[PDB]
């Protein structure tokens, strides 16, 4: 249901340019997980009764990133912000988007298509909305669907994005990878769900709500057993929420 703006042509250029820079500086400094949660964990504030939140920008704002549940987005922010500043023209809407996209493709993830014209937005949405780690199914259906307008394939198909990455005890209290190769995007997350707790591994009670839900649980199987059939569903899931409450 989008109807994406025009941009000039030079905006499309820095775009081009700026996704080549992304690739190469978050290869280098190892932080496609971090990068990935500031793009993902943000655009996650939107809800759709009142078109408020959501991917544009605000989590830059010092207001929004001393919300808890963003403990550590600070580091990413700071970490984009010389690249950023060789891209004046692109908002920092598209510019954090646009790193969520290439976290994904650099890890060796499916191609998420991007389109540009996210305008940054002056007020972060207010503190609370962002899924709860400690909480199940319902809570997920509430945030994801209530929310941001997301289907219970979207809900375990980005659940999936936890396939990179780690916990830190400093900034959430759970530590550790959710996978033996946490800077390769693949299904392995869902091969560690369904295995069981295996030790070193971590896996969060919103991670193991999946399991235990009649509509989320064959899901699970299916992107265990089959990891185009995960890419796919994973580059639709990603597309749609980095795309809320922009173009429709
Ligand atoms: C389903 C609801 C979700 C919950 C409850 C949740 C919760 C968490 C928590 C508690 C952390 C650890 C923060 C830390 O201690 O460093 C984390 C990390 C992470 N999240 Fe999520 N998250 C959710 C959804 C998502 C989505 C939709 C994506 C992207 C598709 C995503 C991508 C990531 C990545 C890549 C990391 C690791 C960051 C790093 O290595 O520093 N998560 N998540
Ligand atoms: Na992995």
């Amino acid at each position: 249901g989008k109807s994406y703006p025009t941009v000039s042509a030079d905006y499309q250029k820095a775009v081009e340019k700026a996704k080549k820079k992304l690739r190469g500086f978050i290869a280098e400094k190892r932080c496609a997980p971090l990068m990935l949660r500031l793009a993902a964990h943000s655009a996650g504030t939107f809800d759709k009764g009142t078109k408020t939140g959501g991917p544009f920008g605000t989590i830059k704002h010092p207001a929004e990133l001393a919300h808890s549940a963003n403990n550590g987005l600070d580091i990413a922010v700071r970490l984009l912000e010389p690249l950023k500043a060789e891209f004046p023209i692109l908002s920092y809407a598209d510019f954090y988007q646009l790193a969520g996209v290439v976290a994904v493709e650099v890890t060796g993830g499916p191609e998420v298509p991007f389109h540009p014209g996210r305008e940054d937005k002056p007020e972060p949405p207010p503190e609370g909305r962002l899924p709860d780690a400690t909480k199940g199914s319902d809570h997920l259906r509430d945030v994801f669907g209530k929310a941001m307008g997301l289907t219970d394939q979207d809900i375990v198909a980005l659940s999936g994005g936890h396939t990179i990455g780690a916990a830190h005890k400093e900034r959430s209290g759970f530590e550790g990878p959710w996978t033996s190769n946490p800077l390769i995007f693949d299904n392995s997350y869902f091969t560690e769900l369904l295995s069981g707790e295996k030790e070193g591994l971590l896996q969060l009670p919103s991670d193991k709500a999946l399991l235990s839900d009649p509509v989320f649980r064959p899901l699970v199987d299916k992107y265990a057993a089959d990891e185009d059939a995960f890419f796919a569903d994973y580059a639709e899931a990603h597309q749609k929420l980095s795309e809320l409450g922009f173009a429709d």
